[PDB]
């Protein structure tokens, strides 16, 4: 709801967090995307809504390895568990992190750039399995990552530009990044 939204932009700050820690070791980490946002893009028409950050992405070797076990992990049965009784939370004491995502939402693609290597797509449709591809379709980013949640048919408020906008208007001073919204 207004709190998802909430938690998934805290979540995406966490990623330009870690790019700002690495920079401490090497500046260069930082300059191949300079600019740190976090940018939120309805898409009705498609029924996605697209969180993107220029936080610190993730490698392929990174997204078989963590989404992809969190994929076969979250087996029908414990999706089945997780739906209903505790209901959300990303993050914050009794978050389930990326689990929450397929709570609202039957497909979720990745889109990662990290400075050790290439542009990827990693997705899965409800986990269970899961893919990775080399991206040939969509944007060239710089650096960090697009999180594209196929929304479920019973929860496309999340597309609503007006909730959007009062959301990052209330909460855009517990984040240290702007938080910007694509108005289509």
């Amino acid at each position: 709801k207004e709190i998802f939204l909430r938690e998934l932009i805290s979540n995406a700050s966490d990623a330009l967090d870690k790019i700002r820690y690495k920079s401490l070791s090497d500046p260069k980490q930082l300059e191949t995307e300079p600019d740190l946002f976090i940018r939120i893009t309805p898409k009705p028409e498609q029924k996605v809504l697209e969180i993107r950050d220029s936080g610190i992405g993730m490698t392929k070797a990174e997204l078989i390895n963590n989404l992809g076990t969190i994929a076969k992990s979250g087996t029908k049965a414990f999706m089945e568990a997780l739906s209903a009784g505790a209901d959300v939370s990303m993050i914050g004491q009794f978050g389930v992190g990326f689990y929450s995502l397929f709570l609202v939402a039957d497909r979720v693609q990745v889109i990662s750039k990290s400075n050790d290597d290439e542009q990827y797509i990693w997705e899965s449709n409800a986990g269970g399995s899961f893919t990775v591809t080399l991206d040939e379709v969509n944007e060239r980013i710089g650096r960090g990552t697009i999180l594209r949640l196929f929304l479920k048919d019973d929860q496309l408020e999340y597309l609503e530009e007006k909730r959007i906008k009062e959301v990052i208007k209330r909460h855009s001073e517990f984040v240290a990044y702007p938080i910007q919204l694509v108005v289509t």
